[PDB]
């Protein structure tokens, strides 16, 4: 059983999603008592995206961000790979919502800045998302969104380095030049995608939208879309920064950073800088750890520090994620 090395430190609980890629399961970290979600996927399954997922899960080890869900530890087994993730119990972008119509100038602002900071760190790493879409945005207890950092929608293609947008139900979402696989410079194909979101959170409906697959396709590709009345001229422009179909005529991360648009209840610009980065080793995490361990300091955060995403990584990070909730930084042992 492929379990029984996770089920020594987790129990499962009641599936989130079935998904297309990955069964997600929420579950219990037994040492803390906290929660967690688990992205379980079959090798045998993946079969030849496993090579892809492997990079794609060296690339979520390198993003520490307050808009980016945490990753914890991953356990790879001969038939499955086991990704430990933050818990997001505010669900997915519209799960937040609460299917109110649509939301205000403001009500979005507020919510598009995080999705900038998310997006904009991304990229500061040299990475592009590339398959931005409501179920990748979830929201923790705070109300703050997190971003799945992690996908096999968008995917390389040929000799070229282009990408491709391989999920049918990210298209909506997707750039005209990524749907045609025609994409590079993929963080462009990411600020269309936020246009498309901005859209939608102040409308409540796609700029781009149709039962037909191929109608849809060209409305895309063409680029028209309907403007309601209760858009304002800021909104309106700024729309049109980010849904130009020809990715070179889209606005520049750095530019939209600082963008009117946004600075506009603010009067300070998208801080999308990690705020909560890496630097040193949290003392209490680290002597609680140590009790638990039974060792001595030293050797308990040169255990640490290594740094491999292992059930030691997971437990840390738990720890960490308590004291930050105020909660004690105490272990479940005994």
């Amino acid at each position: 059983k492929d379990y029984d090395e996770l089920l020594k430190y987790y129990e499962l609980h009641e599936t989130i999603g079935t998904g297309g890629f990955a069964k997600v399961k929420l579950a219990c970290h037994i040492l803390t008592g906290e929660m967690v979600a688990i992205r379980i996927m079959d090798k045998n399954t993946l079969g030849s995206d496993l090579p892809r997922i492997k990079t794609e899960i060296e690339a979520l080890k390198n993003l520490r961000h307050q808009h980016i869900c945490q990753l914890y530890h991953v356990l790879e087994t001969a038939n499955k790979i086991f990704m430990v993730l933050e818990y997001c119990p505010g669900g997915e972008l519209f799960d937040y919502i609460i299917s109110q119509d649509r939301l205000s100038e403001e009500e979005t602002r507020v919510v598009f800045r995080q999705i900038v900071s998310a997006v904009a760190y991304v990229h500061s790493q040299g990475y592009a998302h590339r398959d931005l879409k409501p179920e990748n945005l979830l929201f923790d207890e705070y109300h703050k969104l997190k971003l799945i950092a992690f996908g096999l929608c968008a995917k390389p293609k040929g000799n070229k380095d282009y990408h491709l947008q391989t999920c049918c139900g990210s298209l909506a979402y997707a750039a005209p030049e990524l749907i045609q696989g025609k994409s590079y410079l993929g963080s462009e194909a990411d600020v269309w995608s936020m246009g498309i979101l901005l859209y939608v959170l102040m409308c409540g409906f796609l700029p781009f939208d149709d039962d037909n697959v191929m109608a849809l396709y060209k409305k895309i590709m063409r680029g028209k879309y309907d403007v309601p009345k209760w858009l304002s001229p800021s909104s309106i422009l700024l729309l049109q920064q980010m849904l130009q179909v020809d990715p070179k005529k889209r606005i520049s991360m750095k530019n939209l950073l600082n963008h009117p648009w946004i600075m506009q209840d603010y009067n300070y610009p998208v801080e999308w800088q990690s705020k909560n980065p890496f630097i040193h080793l949290d003392d209490d995490c680290v002597t609680e750890l140590s009790v638990h361990h039974r060792n001595n300091r030293q050797t308990m955060e040169d255990l640490i520090s290594l740094w491999q995403y292992d059930h030691l990584t997971a437990t840390y990070l738990l720890l960490l994620a308590k004291k930050a909730r105020g909660k004690p930084v105490r272990l479940r042992l005994s």
